[PDB]
């Protein structure tokens, strides 16, 4: 199962890891993708997860969008986890660089409560432009299920752990 995680709360764990390598190792039931409403997995966590699936995640996602239309900011959909997980929960956190409402971050984390255990990144962090310290706070105050957070950046991981209240 999940190894080397630091326990933050009753249900939130954190590790300095590449979520792709973590998913390939653990093969979790659910890996969370830091998705956008169009499921265009170009960069950040989404680009990395999609590249690990040899673009199969993008092909599946394009068919999903053709059928259903775009997701809402704060929403999610469950698709295949391909070679990374049983399922991928594509969750859209607000993108601060596109001027989206940061208050939607709690709605985005609420999607995690539909899954007993997840491997996930910090929503709206990285190229989505939100403060990762704030994202971790919203995560711990919103998610009640077991969430294993993978933080790619070592310096950010250290800052997150050392400043955790
Ligand atoms: C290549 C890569 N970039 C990230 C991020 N963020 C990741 N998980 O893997």
């Amino acid at each position: 199962s999940f190894s080397g995680y630091l326990k933050l709360t009753d249900n939130v764990y954190i590790k300095n890891a590449d979520i792709v390598e973590e998913a390939k190792k653990v093969k979790p039931t659910v890996v969370v993708n830091a998705a956008n409403v169009y499921l265009k997995h170009g960069g950040g966590v989404a680009g990395a997860l999609n590249k690990a699936t040899n673009n199969a995640m993008q092909v599946e996602s394009d068919d999903y969008i053709a059928t259903n239309g775009p997701l809402k900011v704060g929403g999610s959909c469950v698709l295949s986890g391909h070679n990374l997980a049983k399922h991928c929960l594509h969750v859209v956190g607000p993108n601060v660089n596109k001027g989206e409402d940061i208050q939607l971050l709690k709605s985005a984390y609420e999607n995690f409560n539909q899954h007993e255990v997840l491997l996930a990144p910090l929503l709206s962090a990285g190229i989505f432009g939100a403060d990762p310290i704030h994202s971790l706070r919203v995560c711990v105050d919103t998610v009640r299920t077991n969430v294993y957070l993978a933080v790619f950046d070592k310096n950010l991981y250290d800052k997150l752990v050392s400043s955790f209240l």
